[PDB]
């Protein structure tokens, strides 16, 4: 069996990590739990087992075949090139290496493909971004994508472990000792980098993470970006508008496309309900839609809502929402695990292309 | 002075229909509130004064000068036209007579010519077609509309009293006493009208109102159809969806457009900021944009994330906020009637256009 590395265990999608390789089918002989010194040393459970929490360093990831990263962008920059270095398959959950051209950006429904030429470093797509790839590839595959305008209803859980604690808090603030929302204080929301911060509770954010030179913030530019090198087509239109709302878990988004070709509606809805991954739920007269909380704690993508534009030929309009810990994170890369076992491509890469820093 | 009759004045709208009233310039003689049989009898404020709330009936608008309906489109179809034979001016905060040729439908930063020929009742457009018709007018006038997209971040407040304390309740039972958001039970949410009902703590429930026969409901056709009446332009392009989120008051909207020039955004802001009833929140170096919390109590309407779409040459994104109680209803209503007042349009309409009931 593997040697199998978690990097970021304590966090929020850590913990979905370890619960997904839990019930994973990948033949583990060894789990390891990584995480900064101050977490060394404390105990995390693996199924009934106990495991010893290690401190992330250099040289800690020597005999390990596989290692999950999700511990922040800079975790992956400093160690990932060790890792690789120490014959491991890394699976990186952060944006640092995703942009890169030596590394394949996965979501295995839409690209497992791009697996096969690995370099040691699998990167794992925004939370955001996978849900909707899952969605609308089997429309793309059919009748071709022209253009998406997509606004999102971000879950605060995307911001770590800390962000559902601010959240959970601010509104039991306001509801139990009457303080009104703009009064808050707040630490972490929008974004923790970020100079100020701003309450959740009962509100809605029009910022995740912080403003690029173009007026959008990086998360709705990664949308832009991570589509177009997933679905390999850079002549694809993105443009999103990425907004927090005061759910804990589990993303929703309001996509708009325009296909290459008339796309039928009932066909879309077929296409979308055979595409593994997705889960057509879309039964108007019994009000059947996807559903935040409905979708927590499922692997699958849920979609719905799915009606042609009042004017635009080939405009389509959908409902999607997936749990943002799991296909948005830990299960995505989970899966890409058991895809890389299924295809051999768990060992080591011989020429080294990241810089050690 | 005018006698002035609030119907619905015991509703969600109605306490803020009074609050604007309060802080109205209208010469005001006398007030008086009329609500359902169950609220006849009970008394509320008006400023100083104690009010004995009246049953809302056939005969219950003699002298009434200005009547201002928000107690349901039944209500409205049922009263307003007896109030109108009486000699009343109807301003009604329902859909009921939105699309009546003989109806004034207007905002009247934007339409207030079309209160000229009012033949006794001017519907308040949908608060949610509103704060949008503020933002996207000093645009139109411009640089002119070829189309809307827009998806809504919706108050609870929009679906009335009952809805609100819905939404506390669960809010509450979640995180006071842990229950899971999956076994809330509701009874009005989505659309207390429907069939079935959804939790909306920790929730995004993609329907407001009844669905159509389009698979689009009927807040969506709304924000369509309103959109057309109000602009005077059936050319203009528009698809909405709209989404209910955790907050109580104020309404949040992506909304993106297509102009028919190429408009430049920094004379886009300087457009809106320009506009009476707009005010423009668009500073990213300061994170500085719109926001849900700030704009409850606010008789304004906050644009900000102004930018250009990243291929469509004429497209625009941008970030509307406005408090769905006040200028999304009873601020509105109450500007119509002081607009009313201004152009000495307060008085009898001689023929009757509407059915009695
Ligand atoms: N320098 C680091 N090396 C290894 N892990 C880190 C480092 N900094 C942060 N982490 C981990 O990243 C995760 C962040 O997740 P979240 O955003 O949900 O809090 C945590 O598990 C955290 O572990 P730790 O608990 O030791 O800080
Ligand atoms: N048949 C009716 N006649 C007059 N007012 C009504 C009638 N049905 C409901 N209303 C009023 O419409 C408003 C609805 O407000 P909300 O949507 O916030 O609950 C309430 O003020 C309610 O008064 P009442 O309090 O007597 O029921
Ligand atoms: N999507 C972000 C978190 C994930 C950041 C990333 O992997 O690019 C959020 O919801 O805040
Ligand atoms: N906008 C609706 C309520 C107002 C219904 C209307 O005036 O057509 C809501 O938010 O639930
Ligand atoms: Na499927």
């Amino acid at each position: 069996g593997y040697t199998v590395a978690v990097v970021g265990a304590t966090g929020a999608v850590g913990a979905q990590m370890i619960k997904m390789l839990e019930e994973s089918t990948l033949p583990i002989d060894k789990i390891r739990y990584l995480a900064s010194a101050r977490s060394a040393g404390k105990s995390l459970k693996f199924k009934d087992q106990d495991i010893t929490i290690e401190e992330t360093t250099e040289t800690a990831f020597e005999g390990v075949d596989i290692a999950l990263f999700s511990a922040g962008s800079s975790t992956s920059a400093k160690y990932a090139p060790y890792a690789v270095k120490a014959g491991v398959v890394v699976v990186d959950n952060t944006s640092y290496f995703r942009q890169n051209p030596d590394v394949p950006l996965v979501v295995p429904e839409v690209n497992a493909h791009a697996l096969d030429a690995h370099n040691g470093i699998i990167a794992c797509p925004n939370c955001s971004t996978i849900q909707m790839m899952v969605a609308l590839e089997p429309v793309r595959q059919k009748w071709g994508l022209d253009r998406i305008i997509v606004s999102t209803y971000q879950a605060v859980s995307g911001a770590g472990m800390g962000a559902i604690l601010e959240t959970q808090r601010e509104l039991r603030e306001v509801l139990n000792d009457g303080v009104k929302p703009c009064d808050l204080h707040a630490e972490i929301l929008p974004s923790g980098g970020d100079k100020k911060h701003y309450p959740i509770a009962f509100n809605a954010l029009p910022q995740i993470d912080v403003f690029t030179d173009n007026d959008y913030t990086y998360e709705e530019m990664k949308m832009t970006k991570e589509t177009k090198k997933i679905m390999e087509d850079d002549s694809i239109a993105v443009s999103a508008t990425c907004v927090r709302i005061p759910v804990l878990s589990a993303h929703s988004e309001s996509v708009y496309i325009e296909t290459k070709e008339v796309a039928p509606i009932e066909e879309v809805k077929a296409a979308i309900a055979a595409f593994p991954g997705a889960v057509l739920e879309d039964d108007v007269a019994h009000q059947i839609y996807p559903q935040a909380i409905n979708a927590v704690g499922s692997r699958d993508t849920f979609v719905g809502r799915i009606r042609k534009d009042l004017d635009a030929e080939k405009g389509i309009h959908m409902w999607v929402v997936s749990d943002n810990l799991l296909k948005g994170a830990a299960w995505n890369s989970v899966q890409i695990a058991e895809t890389l076992h299924e295809r051999g491509l768990v060992r080591p890469t011989a020429e080294l292309k990241f810089e050690l820093k």
